[PDB]
C-alpha cells in the first residue's frame, strides 16, 4: 500500500468504481463537486492525481459529504488517521470553526508535505497537530492520557485497510458519546459483496476479508448505531451510543 | 408518480439501484441496513412492498443513511414533504426525541393510512402532524406564522419533482440557519447525466429535465452549502448558511 509493502503494480481494484457507470460519476463531481471545492483543495487534488498513489485519494465527491457531516454535527475536535497528501485532512480544517483542533496520524510524513503548502495558503495550518507515527500506539497512548472532557467528535479512518478492527476498539473509547467514526473504503470496490473473490493480489485480499469481517462485526456491535453509504468507496458512519 | 390511478406499468423508472450491479445492493441492505431496522420499519416496508408504488419506497440504506444524519444534528422540529406509505417519515420519528415533532405533507392521506399501524405500534404517532394537501400552499401559509422559534431543524423533500425548486424558495426560509434540506432523487436513476436520454415517459423527462435544472441550480446557491450523496437515488445535502 501507499504506507508499506506492496506496488501500486500488485494492485488491481485501483480502476472499478461502485457507481454503475463513470458517466453518473464524472456528472456528480463536474455538476456538485469541483464548483463547490476550495481553491486548495483544487490545487492538492491536482497535484495528487499525478502521484504514484493517486488511487488512494479521497474523492471530490465523498470530500464534500465528509465536510457536511462536520458541520451538521458542529464538530470541533477532531482526529484524521490516514492523511497521505492531505485532502480530507485539508477539507476537516476548512470545515471547523476557527478554534477546531485536529490530531492527524500518518506514517509518513512525506506525503502530508506534498498538501501543506495549500493547507497553509488556506490559512488552517494552525488547527493541525500532524504526528508521524503507525496509528495504533499513537491511539494506544491517547486512551492512557484522555480525560473525559478532551473526547473527539469526529474520527476519519482511512489508514491501513487490514487493521480496521483495531481501530475500532480505541475509538469507541477515543469519540465522545454522541460523536462519529467514519471508516472509509468498506465497500473496497464491490469485492465485498462475495465471500470468494477472483484475482486479487494478497494485500488487496487481506483487506478485502478485512472489510467484510468489519462491516459484519459494525452491524452487531451494540456502542454504536450504524449507516454504510455508498458513496466514494463506501463509507461507514458510526455514532456511539455510550 | 404515486398518485390514485397512475399505474406503475406506465413508467420507465421503477427499481432504484445506481451501484455496479444488484448484488453489491443487495450486499449493503443484507449486512448493514436490514439488521439494524426498527422491527415496524420492516412492517411497513413489507406491506408497502405488496402496493402498486411500491418502487417509490425510500430504500432502508438511505433510511439510515437520514436516521444518522438527524441523530447527528440533534434535530428536534422537522418537516417531511411527500409521505407516501410513511418509511422516511417513521425514520424521522424514531430518530426524534420523545417530544419531538413533525409537518408531514402529502397530497394522498390514503397512502399514509397503509403505514400508519405500524407508526403506532412503534410509539410515535403523537410526534407527526399530517397535512392532506399539495406542499406549496400549505408552506406558504407556514411563512406567514412561524417565526425563529418555530424554525425547522430538518426538511426531507420526496413529493413532486417538477415543484422541487418551488419548495427551495420556502425552505430556505422555514428551516434555521444551520439546518438541513435534503432532497430526494436529484440523480433520477443516473438519467440526469446526459443531455438527452431516450424511452422515458412524458412525466420522466420532465422530472430528469426538472433534475438537471435543480442540481445546477443548488450547486450555485450562495444561500446554501451542499453535499449529493450517491444514495438510494441521489440525495442532495443542503446547509443553510444565512
Ligand atoms: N499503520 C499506519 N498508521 C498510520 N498511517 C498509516 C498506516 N498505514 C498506512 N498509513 C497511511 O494511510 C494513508 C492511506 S491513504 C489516505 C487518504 C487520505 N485520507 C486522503 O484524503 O486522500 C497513507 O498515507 C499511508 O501512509
Ligand atoms: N404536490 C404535492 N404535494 C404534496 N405531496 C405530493 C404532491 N405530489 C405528489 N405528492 C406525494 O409525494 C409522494 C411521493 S413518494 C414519497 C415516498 C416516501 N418519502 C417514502 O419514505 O417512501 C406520494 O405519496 C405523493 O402522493
Ligand atoms: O414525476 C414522476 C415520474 C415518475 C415517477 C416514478 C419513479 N419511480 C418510482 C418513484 C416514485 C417516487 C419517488 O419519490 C421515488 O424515489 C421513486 C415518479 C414521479
Ligand atoms: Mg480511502
Ligand atoms: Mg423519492
Amino acid at each position: 500500500g501507499p504506507g508499506m509493502g506492496a506496488s501500486i503494480d500488485d494492485y488491481s481494484l485501483v480502476h472499478k468504481n461502485i457507481l454503475h457507470s463513470e458517466d453518473l460519476l464524472k456528472y456528480i463531481l463536474e455538476t456538485s463537486a469541483y464548483p463547490r471545492e476550495h481553491e486548495q483543495l483544487k490545487g492538492l487534488r491536482e497535484v495528487t492525481e499525478k502521484h504514484e498513489w493517486s488511487s488512494a485519494l479521497v474523492p471530490a465527491d465523498e470530500g464534500l459529504f465528509l465536510s457536511m457531516l462536520l458541520k451538521l454535527m458542529n464538530a470541533k475536535r477532531t482526529i484524521e488517521i490516514g492523511v497521505y497528501t492531505g485532502y480530507s485532512l485539508l477539507t476537516t480544517a476548512l470545515a471547523l470553526p476557527e478554534d477546531g483542533k485536529i490530531t492527524a496520524i500518518d506514517v509518513n510524513k512525506s506525503y502530508y508535505e506534498i498538501g501543506l503548502p495549500f493547507i497553509q495558503k488556506a490559512g488552517v495550518e494552525h488547527k493541525i497537530n500532524f504526528i508521524e507515527s503507525e496509528a495504533l500506539p499513537v491511539l494506544d497512548q491517547m486512551l492512557e492520557e484522555m480525560k473525559e472532557e478532551d473526547l473527539y467528535d469526529y474520527a476519519f479512518v482511512d489508514a491501513d485497510k487490514s487493521n480496521y478492527a483495531n481501530y475500532h476498539e480505541r475509538l469507541v473509547k477515543l469519540v465522545r458519546i454522541g460523536g462519529a467514526i467514519l471508516y472509509d473504503n468498506t465497500l473496497w470496490y464491490g469485492s465485498v459483496a462475495y465471500p470468494e473473490y477472483p484475482g486479487l493480489h494478497p494485500e488487496e485480499e487481506v483487506a478485502r476479508l478485512s472489510f467484510r469481517n468489519l462491516n459484519t462485526f459494525l452491524a452487531a456491535d451494540p456502542r454504536v448505531e450504524i449507516s454504510q453509504v455508498s458513496i466514494g468507496d463506501g463509507v461507514t458512519i458510526c455514532r456511539r451510543l455510550y
